């Protein structure tokens, strides 16, 4: 990524005259009814509704049907399906491929609504969840019963960052159970950083509410699947209805043609922080897939082509309620909020027992308070004496 | 509604200061983040995350929450929940209230998707689904089985447009399992010319994509639950992700607005043309519920409060395919298309075994072609001169 | 018909591309494929060809295309709102040495572009009652090249007898350019360009929006005024953007539905004050005895929902705040063409500070009501409560 | 910092209510609850309280703070589009008798302004060569009013002395106002103000809003000429839509990162074009020995993405098409400051005929490029692939 080789295609993606109509972007085509001029428009129509022609909105409009082509291209996908946020591409893309009996095999690092949706939904459905741990690569393989249907990967972690060995869950997937689906939450590397179809997984899930919006403004799923998975996607998530607003398919549009030049200051200035941070005498681990000696490290350097600006450190000591409060109500720059991807440089808190609780038949390994940073947009030594200062109210 | 009853009402409906902050509208905050100054406004914000409070995008804005607000004011309800489309809000609202060895009673002319959900989503994770006439009235209590949990109704009908007997339904499932979750997909109606959940019924779903947005460029489903309902419906589409944009929360709430002058003309207007359908040679049939003879009539004059603008009649004879398009295609002013609801008149067919197949268990009545009319805004002479004009096409 | 044209108007295929409406085309850079491309969009672009986002997209084209066929024009100039439009579509026809002739009754901006504005460029402005008809002839100077209508008039809603206006202009200078504000009757209740009026100016803002959320002003020319409008407004840089003439499209299609029930409920208020001893005078151009109300009744195919009315008396400030700080429906705020009723209140001498070189006829304090979509009853009880704060 | 400025600037709780970025309020109609709030709005109306729509709501006013904290001004005004904030900042400035002073080099739009526009209203326009520095002493007459850069210049490029520029103007007629266009250093990489000009003016269409998809202006004023400007664009009609303002200061967020990589990459090709067999001259301020370069390297932080080139020979037509037809990256159109590269041709007699009372030094073709955000070696290869169907 820092040698800037999809910069031309994150420019281009998606952009051809049916959709762009002379314009630099595609229009925006607002609608539920599409007409049909003839009988046989109607027919032709209904013969290529999930094909690209218009039909009817709940199926696409142009709008729509450019951003479609922007992600297959993107991310080497026979379609891309498109939801109103990350966690309804989660949970509809995971039903689209159960029924009652099926197992679903987890990383016990999900995102915790991914995990909230087996848990409570799908257990209720017939569908059992089990897990595993971030690192068990080739060991996987002991794991997957005669029922398991999918196995669902996301790499770096939530919070926690870990990387997975891909090509080695792969493999041991393949090696036992190969008509499983293979899904990764696939949103920290924004789809381009891991090109997780070309690993041999069948379906790249994002969060496009993040690194694709790019502003901490719009909220949408994405999923990418190959030509074996598509169309069982593609029909089940529409007949859960799931769909995105035409408006905000055209910002994820608008999203990717800066997305190579917002994801190398992200990289950049993470990296910067993370480096800082783990020399600190205040900080006890930094987890970052691009610092050396960080979980999964190795796999991040063979298997990614850069990094975004979201990781984690864990603080010398678990800060009590109040000392929560004295660090994190006086940051002058970091904001405290949910999600991450934009320009603003956010923090979030979790505590050590809190992450226990989402970490289904595990244990954590630290004991002090986990803090989480999205590095954005501004200057990085600005940021550093932000962290600083926060360092100074609870030393 | 021609009383005007309610006019002043959906003017004002959740129009607060503290969602339009000095203009006439609520204001549109796009956000997936939500900032918490301080530790103590986070965790009131995670206490009261569905309560209106200022949490995360997928919970909602100030947009959503004053577009929930004007929902639950106008039909009446606990809370309103937020979804990409119509088809969206009745999959997920099913979903959210079964689970593997229920059953679900649907009205044999609920809309197609409806439909579709429950035969290739429900069954294969355990949920059986059975049919009811529209007309069943209190012979319903004889088809509800001990593992019934949701009973679906619409009223009027797709396509045919039958109204059902509510009153008589819901006191049967009452009498013989109180504990049932009643729905009705109230679209037809806009959720204000039949006031469902006055009713005894459970959840009002809309696709607010019709009459709501009333323009024919936006898709938004809704689903107005009373206080027993409520909770479980909120958590459980929250966990399937479901949630609409800040922009089209705001179109759907300028929809309202203008919805009963709307609303009065559609009725107007459609009124006239069914009569004057009702008289012509070329007519075998007309199914309007306002129109005197039209199946459940009796109960569209007692329980609703005006008519919408959609029905449809049933030629002489079935055209063929040459004089489907010879008709359909020479229209100067109906559009054909898909939806319904906005400022443009529409026409849709559809043939008489094209229904058969999505009447599960039932067989048609009629033998020709069968003509769905959008009735919209514009002047009902040339409406009638377009429609005597086909007819000439055809004769 | 009315309802059916405004349905339809400006919806043809290259714009719509398969929807109801048309797409939104968010655009400054507009692509030539070919040099060939570049000259044929050059040459056409004032005439629906994609050029540059500073003369529109397809969806500015197909806004233009509805208001010339709806008010009858050669061509429809966009500006970012009404106030834009006016001082803009003034401008475009004067010069140093020029007069313009304007109705008393103007809306205030528009005489302050013409005092503040065009009185240092070189362009004086003279007055005239809105009743003057014929004897506007003896008015115009050899040097008048404006003369600027506003029917009903801003606030006091006095209706001109355009006919006589035009045909006196008409007779002693042919080719002055005749304009109105037209924003009252939304372009459609009075046919301006139809009563030869050369160019009919809106705040598309009021009703053509209609939800009281987006601002934007239009000019429909004449073929011979068309040209000069065009070019010098695109010299000021004058445009809307895209998304906002969207909407300005999309309220068209509920024109005539609104337009109908703000004419209702308007007329029962303004029939129910001129009845009310509170009241001493209804300015409704729809209400009998009304300024010019004979014309509005010739001229005009019906009402919109804005009138005043003057009080029996002078409020104080105490009974000022006592009545308009206590309405439960009706908004204190400025514009009007939306769902939501509105109410202002001025003195006498603050209109009669913007009647120039005129006094005012009454010493009332003057109410302006907006009637808007809600239940006309539930309005008028809002109203009586309001008398009884100030009887 | 400048980053950590782009990302904060304009956003205060008031504005934002709780998410990232400003809230969207789309309004005319601003309510009062009293006639109390009624007057305070009425005192605050260029202020930043809510008081009419025209005036801006709330996301107008946090792209206004945020342009005055960026360009170091006492108010920023908001225009449709670039050649509207140009046009109608001068108007705001000049009457009858006044003399206009501009830079040879400005862009076409403002030029004609100038002589299609302001000379009928009796403003006069004289023009000055861009490297004149001290100059511009001798071209100050008693009447001359307004003094109007624009560096680079258009097209050609040149940069303008600015230092020797206003210390001449202020020696002469301290009290001019002086102006200038920075669109092409999105008012950040030159900071207008800190060097004494009065008002810097921008095209946000262009980097600004950073995606071909947005047309705005923006002038940004000092103490002394906020008032005037504030209010007699406000009298022309002056603004912009909320979504339009939304989506610039949205832009401003990425402004640092992207003016970064146009930096880059526009150098790159024009080093690597200087050095070409088939290039006579290569014109971009950061490249050694184009016009006004010194000025550049002494008073601006860093370079966008705009530059032109003259090739070895005048293209024929049939070598013109041959050249722009055929591009796989590049694509012609007007404007610039976004994603997408782009490419026009001028002849030289163009330029000329665009440059008052002046010649131009070249004699082959004028090719300007716009260098976006794509792979830079991919850009090379679609010039070099360019260059092989002309040589
Ligand atoms: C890896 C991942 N996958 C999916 C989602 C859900 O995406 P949506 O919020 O539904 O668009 C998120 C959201 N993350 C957050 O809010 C947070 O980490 O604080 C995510 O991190
Ligand atoms: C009664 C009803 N319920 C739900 C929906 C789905 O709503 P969405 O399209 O998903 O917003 C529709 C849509 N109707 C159509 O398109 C049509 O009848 O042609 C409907 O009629
Ligand atoms: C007749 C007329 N012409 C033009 C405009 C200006 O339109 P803009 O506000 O610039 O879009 C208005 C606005 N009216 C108001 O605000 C008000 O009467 O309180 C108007 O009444
Ligand atoms: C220096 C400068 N100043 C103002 C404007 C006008 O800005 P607007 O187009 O009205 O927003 C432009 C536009 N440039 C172009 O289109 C082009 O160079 O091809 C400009 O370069």
């Amino acid at each position: 990524m820092a040698d800037k080789h999809l910069d031309t295609a994150l420019v281009n993606a998606g952009r051809r005259k049916k959709y762009t109509q002379g314009s630099v972007n595609s229009v925006i085509q607002r609608a539920s009814s599409l007409v049909f001029d003839t009988v046989e428009a109607k027919k032709h129509a209904t013969r290529n509704r999930a094909k690209g022609e218009l039909f009817y909105g709940r199926r696409g409009t142009l709008t729509h049907f450019s951003l479609q082509e922007a992600m297959c291209e993107l991310e080497g996908g026979a379609g891309c399906a498109l939801f109103p946020c990350g966690a309804a591409a989660v949970a509809n893309t995971i039903l689209a491929f159960v029924e009652q009996g099926d197992h679903v095999l987890m990383t016990n690092t999900a995102y915790e609504p991914s995990q909230d949706f087996c848990t409570k939904i799908l257990a209720k459905l017939g569908v059992t969840t089990g897990w595993f741990d971030p690192l068990i690569g080739a060991d996987i393989a002991n794991l997957i019963q005669p029922n398991t249907k999918v196995v669902f990967l996301e790499s770096p972690g939530s919070i926690t960052m870990e990387v997975h060995d891909v090509p080695a869950i792969v493999a041991a997937v393949r090696r036992v159970a190969p008509e499983a689906i293979i899904m990764i939450d696939n949103t920290w590397a924004a789809g381009v950083l891991f090109k997780a179809l070309d690993f041999g997984i069948d379906i790249s899930i994002q969060a496009a509410t993040k690194y694709l919006i790019g502003h901490s403004d719009g909220m949408i799923g994405t999923a990418v699947a190959n030509a074996r998975c598509w169309e069982q996607l593609c029909e089940n998530a529409y007949l859960m209805g799931q769909m995105i607003d035409a408006d905000t398919a055209y910002m994820t549009s608008r999203g990717l043609r800066t997305l190579g030049v917002r994801l190398r200051q992200h990289h950049e200035s993470s990296l910067r922080v993370a480096e800082w941070l783990a020399q600190h005498p205040q900080v006890a681990r930094v987890n970052h897939p691009a610092l050396p000696g960080s979980k999964g490290h190795e796999f991040w350097k063979r298997d990614f082509s850069g990094s975004s600006g979201l990781f984690s450190f864990v603080l010398n000591k678990r800060l009590t309620d109040a000392e929560l409060a004295a660090y994190l109500d006086n940051f002058s720059l970091f904001s405290m909020a949910y999600s991450w991807g934009g320009f603003e440089s956010l923090i979030l808190a979790n505590q050590p027992e809190h992450i226990a609780a989402i970490r289904p038949e595990a244990e954590v390994d630290f004991s002090g308070t986990l803090i989480r940073l999205h590095i954005g947009l501004e200057n990085v030594d600005d940021l550093l004496a932000d962290l600083a200062a926060g360092f100074a109210r609870i030393v």
